[PDB]
């Protein structure tokens, strides 16, 4: 009954705070500062109505350059972590602040999870109260890296106000849940795989 999830994106966007928000609990670590504070990749997990929801947040592995003191350990613990593959890849970029290091982002994704990760990905922006609605935002964004990443995605976004709580808490979660058990419906309930993914799931059997 896992959904297992993995936070990726640019630095910085909310990623730790996201998880924080749909675990409804400071699951991961978060706090206000110009550098970079998520190093290694961390799992945590919560329930939501009868699945055990799993999070892997993620330190700086999208970025264009490596930023990492050690990128293939981590892109390792990354997959070793999510194993046999994730539900969902929730792509966090903070609205109105879609810039070309969010696209390099998008690229890294494909280069670490494969051409078709795409698939199984959901835009999620954060600082949703900087906001019309969502999709008044979208149509009237002259922003067409950001209309071409949601296009990839099939239109898959929500908006997140990570500093939200209780009831709005409730919604917002509420909101990317539907999101997720549409896709999970797109998909016959499947998690995404690749080789590697499926490689590890035998290697973890063993031997015969
Ligand atoms: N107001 C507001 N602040 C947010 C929102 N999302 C994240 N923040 C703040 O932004 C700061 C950075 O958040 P993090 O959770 O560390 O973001 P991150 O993407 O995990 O950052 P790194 O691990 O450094 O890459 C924190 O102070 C958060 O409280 C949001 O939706 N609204
Ligand atoms: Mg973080």
């Amino acid at each position: 009954s896992e959904l297992r999830i993995i936070l990726v994106g640019k630095t910085g966007t909310g990623k730790s705070a996201a998880g924080n928000s749909i675990l409804r609990k400071q699951a991961f670590e978060s706090k206000l500062g110009s550098q970079t504070l998520t190093k290694t990749c961390s799992k945590s997990q919560g329930s939501w109505g009868n699945r055990e929801i799993v999070i892997i947040d993620t330190p700086d592995m999208f970025s264009w350059k490596d930023h990492c003191e050690a990128l293939y350990k981590e892109v390792q613990r990354c997959y070793l972590l999510s194993a046999p593959g994730p539900h969902v890849l929730l792509l966090v970029t903070q609205l109105g602040r879609y810039t070309s290091q969010d696209q390099q982002a998008a690229q890294r994704v494909k280069e670490i999870f494969g051409e078709d990760a795409m698939g199984h990905t959901i835009v999620l922006f954060t600082h949703k109260e900087d906001l019309g609605s969502l999709m008044d935002y979208m149509h009237d964004s002259d922003n067409k890296a950001l209309s071409k990443l949601v296009a990839a995605c099939g239109g898959r976004i929500c908006a997140f106000n990570n500093r939200a709580e209780g009831s709005n808490q409730d919604d917002q979660v509420k909101e990317l849940m539907d999101c997720i058990e549409d896709l999970l419906m797109e998909k016959n309930g499947d998690h995404y795989t690749n080789g590697l993914y499926s490689l590890i799931q035998r290697s973890k059997c063993g031997p015969v």
